[PDB]
């Protein structure tokens, strides 16, 4: 029996139901833009469970016994079986509010509130936004527009590895015992991503040394002329959202000779490294279900910093992700099996 929880399913990148899940992902994204949290969650859970299937749905009979497939979702699956397309997802792709919100929030520094403001002002294109004489932009948005074409092109594995080298070189200069781990999509086996994420931790660094590392690393890059954008502002761990200048010569896999890359660095206390690694590896749906399973099935409270047992009234310690899964009573799910 397929569990309703992503943390009790193995979800690899070989999706046999991309026709269904691409449509369900568009409908979920539209509900997120329209602030319809409930309908968003229903489409996300349905899409997630279909991603775990070891076979493609080819008839409505194939959906029997699958959880998280409500009547609305089954109508969408039925329609795709009928003519290979989703009329509902096609209408979203042609909707002016959906097109505008996707386009505006694709700019680094632009969220739902700014996207909504620009749409209600009558803006539909980034060219008209950028060239407007009355609009005032945040420092994040200015960087978002300046490096737009590089940031909107996907980061591949040779680029991610070239960034990892840069991060490690900088970090070990100030903390030689530091452990630097690539997290996010790339840790789950993905070939591409919109950014590169790293978890940094040090077994011997003091509270002050831990606090100063991201300032030291970014000042070092600022001096080297590689820091294009930097925000050291917050999970509750110290983190930074950056734009780094990646020289093409550093990539072992034409233009200006470099590419702007979105990089996120997270510094955590050594003792919480397993909780942080688990939270930053993802996927988003895998994390949501892990936390929901912990609460509803185990009366435990899980986040990126700790695991608390409400019955035993104790915090549970872990040196690895495997120990967290064991505390929760779950079979271990490998990072490449967390693509829920
Ligand atoms: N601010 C935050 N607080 C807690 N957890 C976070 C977080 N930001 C991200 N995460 C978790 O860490 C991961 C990476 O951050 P993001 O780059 O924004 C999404 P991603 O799908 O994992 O990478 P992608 O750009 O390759 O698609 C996600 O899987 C996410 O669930
Ligand atoms: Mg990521
Ligand atoms: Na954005
Ligand atoms: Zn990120
Ligand atoms: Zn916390």
């Amino acid at each position: 029996k397929i569990s309703q929880y992503a943390c009790q399913r193995r979800t690899t990148l070989n999706n046999y139901n991309q026709l269904f899940t691409d449509a369900l992902d568009i409908l979920a994204e539209n509900d997120e833009l329209r602030e319809n949290e409930g309908s968003c969650l229903a489409f996300m859970r349905a899409s997630s469970v279909l991603k775990s299937l070891p076979f493609p749905i080819t008839s409505m009979k194939d959906t029997e016994g699958i959880p998280c497939l409500g009547d609305k979702v089954k109508s969408i699956i039925e329609g795709i079986i009928e003519d290979g397309e989703s009329s509902e997802a096609k209408a979203v792709l042609n909707d002016e509010r959906y097109k505008s919100f996707k386009l505006f929030t694709s700019v680094f520094g632009v969220g739902l509130k700014t996207a909504e403001k620009w749409f209600r002002m009558g803006f539909r294109t980034l060219s008209k936004i950028q060239s407007d004489k009355s609009l005032r932009f945040t420092q994040m948005q200015k960087a978002g527009f300046l490096y737009y074409e590089d940031l909107v092109s996907c980061v591949n594995r040779p680029e991610a590895e070239a960034v990892s080298m840069l991060v490690k070189e900088a970090v070990v200069t100030f903390l030689p015992d530091a452990l630097v781990t690539m997290t996010g999509g790339f840790r789950r086996g993905k070939m591409t991503g919109h950014d590169v994420d790293f978890l940094i931790t040090s077994p011997e660094a003091t509270e002050d040394e831990e606090q100063q590392l991201l300032h030291k690393v970014t000042d070092f890059w600022k001096q080297q002329g590689l820091l294009l954008y930097c925000d050291i502002l917050e999970d509750h761990f110290q983190k930074c959202f950056l734009i780094l200048k990646l020289d093409h010569g550093r990539v072992h896999s034409e233009g200006k000779g470099w590419k702007a890359i979105r990089v996120d660095l997270v510094m955590c206390p050594y003792d919480r490294r397993a909780f942080a690694l688990l939270g930053w590896t993802g996927s988003r749906q895998f994390e949501r279900d892990l936390r929901r399973y912990a609460t509803h099935e185990r009366k435990m409270m899980l986040d990126n910093h700790a695991l608390y047992d409400r019955t035993k009234r104790v915090f549970l310690e872990a040196e690895s992700e495997e120990e967290i899964f064991a505390h929760l009573g779950l079979d271990y799910i490998e990072p490449w099996e967390r693509n829920a």
